């Protein structure tokens, strides 16, 4: 069964129980590109609903929207915000129209769910109207970007939790491996001694910078253009409505929002999206570097560095034991490369704004929510399926530190530069340790245990 | 209800109904990252099955695999090639493992479907073994990349068909607007006359270069490393098996494949993916510019260029008639920006190869298969729902042409550059036409109506 | 005429009148790639010299360096700081060795200039040694990334001065065009009325956001790893030395520096370069939109939007008087594209770090200093040679606002949606203003002149 | 001492000295952005003068350019083609104008040099006009992109020569290390045996691919729009003029050039540049991974892979012997990252085309010519200064192979899977070779020497 609806282009038959309407139906036909629909990015659906609740409350309080229609609309928004009706948001994320299809998907679905609450039938738009009532005082160009900013704010906690979790895992391994002496490597050449613990604490340290800079950057989104309507001149939406709507949207979302400084600027500026993507791009670059180290430090088992052992999560051959593919970090690098790619997409999109509008905010929101979700899962998997279970190869780390030619420097104040250089040269020609060569020159072994102690070199005063 | 399987890491309970095994089950746990499973890229599944059919056949012909197992493996691969069992390919496209997870997902499903065709229950690997039988004479590092290449080859037609569709839309609007004179624009300044038809056929002409460049580049994927195994040294696979498996994979896929020249180089080289991601990027860059020209030319209705009118696919406000948001092109632009980024993701991945292998082909194949699909759909919509129904504002077009001070350009071959420049400046300074200004200086009214016809200036 | 120098690889002949040494000579031969030498980023040379002055002073105060040597080194450093000896930094910016070549170019030059401020010959390194004395307590790995941070910090001003300059240009125009009413455009479709002044003050507005983010990001460079030596374990340099050197470098540079929190992390973290490069990327993205807006609003003279007119800085085609190519925004566009490519370069280099070091700080620092210098010049040019002389086309702007259909919304509470939608459709259908159609239906002329005033609509 | 010139914006004073005139002088002031002038990309300056000469010659042959002025213009183009007058090309490569400023620099300089050949004074434009004569039958939008295509064709040789050189260095090391057995590595895990020579021969094979792809992509540039003028309509250039100019440009340059199929399309289409940039990018991507492989194989000396030794080109300290920074690969990598960014710069300029013209070819040509030049020099330096001198650390290579657990598979036909697997497991636990475990199970040493030969595993029949 179907019902019959009408827009400024004509009539169509919508399936009887669909909560979306004619406008959404056309957009499903117009933008069939990715098979990724609005409900694949639920945070934006929840956000549109909160913005639509805020406006309805504001209109009601200013006596522009009748009580029964406010009650019905609010109850409908509440349903969507608590995650009902998600399957009704069917529009492709790659939609044209600068956000209009998302706005209309929300307008129609809220309208019809509102009607259900009033005991009227779907499609009875004379009672609750998708444009006249649910979109009162509003514009795609202020509702959509406001919800976009809201959705990024709402999905902030998933990436913060993930960072904290990865931080906590590196800290623990930094503590566990505190006295595990090894050789540091610069340009991939053996340099001077360091512990495995300082090295893991430094992975921890780098990500502590990230959670701070991300928080700082997210705060730019608290600035909203709600009330500027179409191009920032705020025509058709009163000052009092804008004031009230923002106060309401703060209450609903639990986030203190404010009006942006210049709404004509805010109508078109995507600069904040570039900045936010940049910090996701930074996390991915840094994160990728960590994943690379864990791949390098565990290379082997016999003909690599073999200094750490990652947990074997992948099945192997009984006749090929010891082969441990660094499979979680690999999965992490792929997330990072993708995050970097998506970041360029945001850049091209941001760059292509014209006059009073950027038309490509839907592509932007899709890439940022994607990068955020992917990065959260990569970091969570890295922490629990890999980092938590890493083991030090204690003897083989020590071997590297003990084999360092750099230890010969500690002999200068005892035998003179010329002769310490000789030992250095000899140790390298013959392949023995500085310790072994030093012994042959009649220097005492228990004295050398002190002089050439690598843990002493790694830990400054 | 579950069944009990064993791998190198130990024992695990697998759902009764599942054709995948303990190795796939583990990879599903290890790489839960995106929610996009292998089944979202079915051409690679289809391709993986094709390779498994070919390998099985070549092992049977060299008497390495006995007949009853051969007949059962092949039957199972056929079922996969025919679109059955797709829901069993459950591994995340962002998998670590350089392909092993996709490879093992095929091994386990093939073995359990092969077991079923042969009477026996899921997990009786003593009979059909995922590793020892289905993966016989193979390594992830040769079967997976070959599947990757075959999956790209088989996806050519969706993009070629869409390019051919868009070309035909433009060609037709080219003929429809052959005499619709308008003004050209360089650097957004008014230039010399041209027809809308010429503009449109130009769009079709650039997408013709693209269909050819695409064939040429897709052709590199015909070269496969099947039988190089782990690192290119051919260990565990005979020369005889390699040639035979290629002959067989050629017959099965409908495409003439050949052995690549250096299996050692081939084991790790990802330049073929960069090249092909590159033409997709070209198509994106070209297609996005066309979309942009469509948005500019349809700007208005009254304070834009207003030279064309796209079909109104999006309903507008009853109080704001004449607003047509160039919504299909916008959607295309956005597809184009996603393809460009995807091309960088392939770049990052491709550059990060180490020694005998590149560990990130899962990412590469996923990004290229996506961009191919999005370009196909974007071009097919652009053609069917925008171009086919575009209409010219004939009088606004004409008006930009006759108005133009550029009409003096056509007097350079008459009175030399200098005197013609002089005529141009006098018209602009005195508010007279170039026609008006030129009779002034003694030239025949008769010859000028012809010489300064803007439609004449558009053609040789 | 040459002199004879030795390093661990052997003996070489160095030009007699060179302040550089055998290690710089070797570097010149090793990385001849680009024809762009260290002196082409002088801010890094000055910075290297400041840090060397900081190290010598701290070394002096802690009694690791004797007073005669301290004072010669310090005086050499001052010469470089003052702009002398720039022709002696000859090493390619594309150098390998992760800083070493730049550090040794500094060390040798400073040693040799110290030798004359002390009356000794060039090359007499038993008296002033480039490694033992000028690099004392130091490694490339902490000296070089500290110089980079300082260089970037000392170049902040130029991009700040240029931003403020362009802000002021736009603000000034913002006042001038306050009442110049025109139609807004969304998706290139006629929207609602706005003033050219508002549009221009929004340009200013966005750039003021950029000045604050740039400042805020620059501050991250204030944290230095100086003292951390080779890998961040402080080997060969004491706590007191590091504390003292950071105090002394803060005095020398004029910027309050502080020791970074974790020196092991600092040894390899290139993240701050990514964040910063991101703000340049952002500026470029915003800047290119603005440029694009200026090229669009000036399109014409006859058949574009014709809303503004940019000063003519190139001479025109005389066969087309009144054609003005937007030559200055194009040049800015090209700069913005470069900065964005440049940003990807940094992104690769940052990602490529291995274990205790990232080897690619020289490529990172070169690209950033380029980008900064480029944006600084671009924005100055856009302010002085374009924005300041922009003229508004008052009548063409006004006609766009009056001919708009958005006007018909003002009539909804006068005559009702229904009848006001009809006025909109008849206006479009007949080619008349909302005003002319509204006058037909009998509505009062003097109420309509206020009602459908576009200037009124522009301001809440 | 100066001279006085005039354009449609007033008068200015130009150095008596100079061959450029008033228009070039304004361009110097208007576009001061980089300090990189036209003389930094001489290939373009030369190509412009080739096109200029072709057009003069064509005009002369159709009786539109007087013989004396033809002779003088041609002698001037000849001087520029032969490398004279380079310092008169002073405009910034970052020019606005879509190439007009480069075209006018060519026009003016040629005019003044032609005048000198007639013994006339500088700026006597009544005799030789930069627009009227030197620019006859031409527009910027056909001459400049033609000059650009030909600048890239003139330049192709340096990158092709560099590629062949690098190829040659790899092939020779391929031969020299033909029997240096080592362990192959997949995901940084020990895999199966392979020879170092095979590894180096793979480098050669992959760069051979690049020469073929570069050649075939460069051939797209042979298609030129000379004679399409402003927008592809050909106004002001006769069919005959165009036919003759192309025949003539082909003769001057030594390259079979042909008119492009659709001059309207060709007026704006930047697709050929993207494709050329892309194969440079692809060279960067592969070159970079070779550089990385080199830095990794040479890692150590003692706590890395240490399979090869790169020539020490950078000096070290006498107390720290054995430390060899992989300094030339590092500079290759850096170049590769630059080219990859330059490819993004091109992609931006290309996407930015509008209607009948793309305005950003000056930036495009500059980036591609830079990229080509860097790639050439990096590849040349890698060959002469690193590869040609690489050494194998032969015993360490052989130890990697013997330490490999993959050897146990050879034992299957001999002792059954179960026992073969048991040996592999025991070798892994004790850090012993498969050979050592095998001996201790009472298998014969001279038998096992044959069975477990790594060199047989590296080389198929
Ligand atoms: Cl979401
Ligand atoms: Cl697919
Ligand atoms: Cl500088
Ligand atoms: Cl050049
Ligand atoms: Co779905
Ligand atoms: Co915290
Ligand atoms: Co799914
Ligand atoms: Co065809
Ligand atoms: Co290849
Ligand atoms: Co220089
Ligand atoms: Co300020
Ligand atoms: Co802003
Ligand atoms: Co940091
Ligand atoms: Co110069
Ligand atoms: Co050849
Ligand atoms: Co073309």
């Amino acid at each position: 069964m179907t019902r019959r609806e009408q827009d400024s282009l004509g009539e169509r038959d919508i399936p009887m129980d669909a909560y979306f309407g004619i406008q959404t139906l056309r957009a499903v036909e117009n933008f069939s590109l990715s098979d990724v629909a609005l409900n694949h990015i639920p945070a934006l659906v929840r956000a549109l609903a909160m913005v639509k609740k805020a406006a309805a409350t504001a209109n009601y309080k200013l006596r522009q929207l009748p009580e029964p229609k406010y009650a019905a609309i609010v109850a409908a928004c509440d349903d969507i915000i608590d995650g009902l009706l998600m399957e009704q948001f069917v529009v492709d994320v790659f939609q044209g129209g600068a956000g209009t299809s998302s706005n209309m998907n929300a307008n129609e679905v809220i309208a019809n769910r509102a009607l259900e609450h009033l005991g009227r039938p779907r499609g009875d738009y004379q009672t609750i109207h998708p444009n006249d009532d649910v979109n009162m005082s509003q514009s795609t160009n202020d509702v959509y970007p406001t919800a976009v900013r809201l959705a990024l704010l709402l999905s902030q906690n998933q990436v913060q939790t993930a960072l904290h979790r990865l931080i906590a895992a590196f800290e623990a391994k930094g503590r566990e491996f505190a006295t595990v002496i090894k050789i540091g490597r610069t340009q991939l050449q053996d340099a001077v001694p360091i512990t495995l613990g300082q090295e893991f604490e430094a992975f921890a340290a780098t990500l502590r910078e990230d959670t701070a800079r991300l928080e700082e950057v997210a705060a730019l989104f608290r600035e909203v253009n709600l009330g500027g309507t179409a191009i920032g001149t705020r025509i058709n939406a009163s000052h009092a409505y804008a004031e009230q709507a923002i106060v309401e949207l703060s209450q609903i979302s639990g986030i203190e929002l404010k009006a942006t400084g210049n709404l004509v600027e805010a109508s078109w500026d995507t600069g904040a999206f570039v900045t936010f993507s940049g910090i996701l791009r930074r996390i991915a670059v840094k994160l990728s570097k960590i994943a690379n180290d864990l791949r390098l430090l565990s290379s082997g088992p016999r003909s690599g560095l073999g200094e750490i052992r990652l947990p074997a999560v992948q099945p192997g051959s009984s006749i090929m034991p010891g082969k441990v593919n660094p499979v979680i970090p690999e999965s992490v690098n792929q997330v990072c490369y993708q995050v970097i790619g998506n970041d360029l997409t945001v850049t091209m999109a941001a760059e292509s704004g014209q006059l009073q509008l950027n038309a490509f905010e839907p592509l932007i929101v899709y890439n940022i929510l994607s990068s955020m979700r992917l990065l959260g899962r990569a970091m969570t998997n890295l922490a629990e399926r890999c980092v938590d279970g890493i083991e030090a190869n204690v003897e083989r780390c020590r071997a590297g530190a003990e084999e360092s030619i750099s230890l010969a420097t500690a002999l200068v104040p005892v035998v003179g530069y010329a002769r310490a250089a000789e030992i250095a040269k000899q140790a390298l020609a013959s392949g023995q340790t500085v310790m072994e060569v030093a012994i042959s020159k009649g220097l005492d072994a228990s004295a050398l245990t002190i002089m050439l102690d690598p843990l002493r070199m790694a830990f400054p005063p």
